[PDB]
């Protein structure tokens, strides 16, 4: 699946978005 | 596993915030 991360995807993955939660924007990464 | 939905989490789904993904707003759900 795809997850929302801070700072950044990581190795593996791409960002392809972002996620608002809790005040603050993430990388969406797939 | 938590997936981008619209417009909204279904049935025992928990959301955790927002998707801004391929030119849409979805909830974040789990």
């Amino acid at each position: 699946a795809c997850y929302c991360r801070i700072p950044a995807c990581i190795a593996g993955e791409r960002r392809y978005g972002t996620c608002i939660y809790q005040g603050r924007l993430w990388a969406f990464c797939c």
